[PDB]
């Protein structure tokens, strides 16, 4: 399809660009760990950044530093999350995690530096004006810190052993922090770089992010973390499926001002449930 | 003296402004551990940010988010450094470390959010033009990441298990990364915000950063700096670098007075 071919292209370009940006750093164990953690993945957040840019008439070359920013940040968070003090993961996508391949010290440092790299990438003159770049840093920061991604991780610790079982509102607030905020930055990145209205892409992302999580739960159905309240347990199998579809249709509809230009973005929404 | 009063006023105002900045986040264990980590300390780096700005005719009000940015970044680094897998500290400034008071998970996360907050503070429009703000965050990213502070820390850890003890040339290059880079950002910050030449303040910071490091090793014995030079040699060497740092600021005339007083202060405790 257009979507699948466009995705493949973006994945190939991102792999190359990330390796080049990391290869610029001083050699050593730190850099090897950084490189290993930022390689592979579906690049869905890079996709969103590039496609939302394309919709505002911005080239992939002008958009690359923002796509790599959100991928670096995504990568940093997994490294920190795979640590024994947190999710305690030995393997990710069939492969050893950073803290296992190297050591815990390398994992905290590789993730720290990857965070730094993401913000540095946001200052790259290729992106365009200083005004737009400083709005991009601000938005990546809002998405990633103590009112965004990290906050959602803090809540997840309380949530996975909660006394009263988790309500729908709570697992929605969870989702919105853990994955929602960064998916939203990625989708808004295009508009940020064009200095354009961020409303439609925000609404598209809110709906898309939640749809992702709901679609994820359904796939798991079809210990503390394993027996947590999911959208399938709360809404039912059919209730979850119908909610996923509703949200995808809501995300597509948010992109109506863009006409046929939004094609790959609306196929991205459909992809999550299909 | 008159420097003593400038340092305490800045310490007071950094304490307030940081509590207000962290106060604006959602409540919880995370916000508590962040605010705890970012409270206190001598505010050296914040002082360098504010005072190099004053040297360039920029008020404290306009400089504050850059001072908060160094401090938040510094705090983040301490929280992560204290963890069992790194330096393994149980106390700092008397009180228990973040990992000890809470746990390892909270250390990671409060560290992470503190780095994120540091970069968020660099975008505060109070700092002035977006051009200077973007140069500020590029500088902070340079000081802090895989070419700066983090790189230095990684080298320091790899040092801990080296086949040979390290040369004085290497332990200079190590701590230029580990502590020098962030002090360099802090001194240059005032010039960045005025769109001015950064060279003199950079040379100041390179001298001062090394001297600050040597004066800390002096504290311990009172391959490190005291072991490689002796207590006679290191007390002399740090006093040399202080002079160097004061000399680097000769272009500024007697406007360099507070920052020179600061350079002498980091060895005035010895």
């Amino acid at each position: 399809s257009l979507f699948s071919e466009r995705l493949k292209e973006i994945q190939d370009a991102v792999e190359t660009a990330m390796a080049a940006a990391i290869g610029r750093l001083p050699a050593g164990d730190l850099r090897d760990a950084m490189a290993y953690a930022a390689q592979g993945g579906k690049r869905l957040r890079a996709f969103l950044a590039i496609e939302s840019a394309a919709i505002h008439g911005i080239s992939m070359a002008q958009a690359m530093p923002a796509a790599l920013a959100v991928e670096a940040l995504h990568a940093y968070s997994l490294v920190h999350d795979d640590m024994p003090c947190m999710d305690n993961d030995d393997l990710r996508r069939g492969l050893p995690t950073v803290h296992k391949k190297w050591d815990d010290a390398t994992a905290v440092l590789a993730g720290d530096a990857l965070q730094t790299l993401a913000f540095e990438l946001c200052t790259d003159p290729v992106l365009g004006s200083a005004e737009n770049r400083v709005a991009l840093v601000a938005a990546l920061a809002q998405a990633s810190g103590a009112e965004g991604m990290v906050y959602g991780q803090a809540l997840d610790i309380a949530a996975e052993t909660a006394a009263v079982p988790l309500t729908l509102d709570e697992i929605i607030r969870l989702q919105a922090g853990k994955t929602g905020a960064l998916i939203s930055f990625a989708a808004q990145a295009g508009a940020i770089l064009a200095g354009a209205d961020r409303g439609p892409l925000t609404a598209y992302a809110t709906a898309l992010g939640l749809a992702f999580q709901i679609a994820d739960d359904i796939l798991d159905v079809e210990d503390a973390e394993a027996h947590k309240a999911t959208f399938v347990s709360l809404l039912g199998l059919a209730g979850a499926k119908s909610r996923a579809a509703d949200l995808v249709a809501e995300a597509e509809a948010a992109l109506a001002p863009y006409g046929e230009a939004a094609s790959t973005l609306r196929a991205c929404a459909r992809y999550v449930i299909e």
